[PDB]
């Protein structure tokens, strides 16, 4: 335990909504039933009070049960001192399935409000009869370009939700620069967040301070960099040489020096483990020293920034236009 963790730390969203600097990131890609549950339980109990899902991970009604469970087990603690964060997929984007998206959601999850809603990705894609993704031809999802380019609707029906206090508060994620500016221009109520890829492998600088500049509070995922191993060079961030050096000089591991020089920057992160040790051990977040801090960054600065997480080829849509060459 770490009673100097930065997992007592909140951030204050433009509309006055605290959020915890740390939550934990329920994404389950690979099973099993159960595993969701367990995960989500454990970060309750190691102290965690921010928990991260999306209707894209078909596991809100593990989390749910692990909600509920936690507060029958644990009287003294309360649903609202909890933050709940969701998001609605790319295939619905129209109005109306946007706010059937938070409706199903809220059930899964056994609750009356979510205090974090996300429009997942800047794209809208068509979906089926029954709610999933359509495939086009050639399997990837197909595009309604009208929706992708005005997103105006699909915000507005956030902004709905936000009023009829279904939302605390709204957001986005994995949006650009250029795409907030045009949120901006269309949106009543300013996007309370992006959570976007930011670790030491992509910094995400331009964009960390071009939110943070305009009242948007970032949020990372994949902040300790995925185990996924650099593509063009089989290098894995948890294997930085540099990294590891700042962490074991200091008696931390390098999973806390990353995420403390996330919140250190000024955002949130969202740490995932399917493994108890892991979900206890990254809610001991540390305050990093100067000199631990600025060494992370030199590790940062020191390469070519790599984005593990580009679903081009499934989504058939090229949201961030990278290249091996250019
Ligand atoms: N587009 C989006 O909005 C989006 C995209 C991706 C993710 N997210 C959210 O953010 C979360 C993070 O995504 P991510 O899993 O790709 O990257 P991550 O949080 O940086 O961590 C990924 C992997 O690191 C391992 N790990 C965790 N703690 C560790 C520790 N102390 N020491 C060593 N290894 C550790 C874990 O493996 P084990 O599981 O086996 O323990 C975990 O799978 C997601 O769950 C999700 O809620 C959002």
């Amino acid at each position: 335990m770490m009673p100097a963790t930065l997992a007592n730390k909140t951030f204050k969203l433009n509309n006055g909504v605290e959020i915890p600097a740390v939550g934990f990131g329920t994404f389950a890609a690979e099973g099993q039933p159960g595993q969701t549950y367990a995960a989500t339980k454990a970060a309750l109990e190691a102290g965690y009070r921010h928990l991260d899902c999306a209707w894209f991970y078909q596991n809100e009604d593990e989390i749910g049960n692990a909600i509920a469970d936690f507060l029958k087990e644990n009287p003294s603690v309360k649903r609202e001192d909890l933050f709940i964060c969701t998001k609605v997929w790319n295939h619905m984007h129209a109005p109306e399935d946007v706010k059937w998206s938070l409706d199903n959601s809220l059930k899964a999850l056994r609750l009356d409000y979510v205090d974090l809603f996300l429009v997942h990705w800047p794209i809208a894609a068509e979906r089926t009869e029954d709610r999933q993704v359509k495939l086009g031809p050639d399997g990837k999802y197909v595009i309604n370009h009208e929706l992708t380019e005005n997103p105006e609707p699909t915000w507005r029906a956030m902004e709905e939700l936000y009023e009829a206090k279904k939302a605390r508060a709204i957001g986005v994620s994995n949006w650009t620069i250029d795409g907030l500016k045009k949120l901006f221009a269309v949106a009543k109520v300013k996007p309370a967040v992006n959570q976007i890829e930011i670790h030491p492998y992509l910094p995400n600088e331009e964009l960390v301070r071009f939110c943070l500049d305009n009242d948007v509070l970032p949020s990372a995922y994949s902040p300790l960099g995925s185990q996924d191993q650099v593509p063009t060079t089989g290098e894995r961030v948890r294997d930085d040489p540099g990294l590891n050096a700042v962490a074991n000089r200091s008696n931390m591991t390098l999973a806390q020096a990353l995420l403390g020089w996330g919140v250190k920057r000024g955002y949130v992160v969202l740490p995932k483990s399917s493994t108890p040790s892991r979900i206890k051990s990254n809610i001991e977040v540390p305050d990093l020293s100067e000199a631990d801090y600025q060494d992370l960054w030199k590790v940062a600065n020191g390469r070519k920034p790599t984005r593990f997480v580009d679903m081009k080829d499934t989504f058939g849509y090229d949201l961030w236009k990278e290249s091996q060459l250019e």
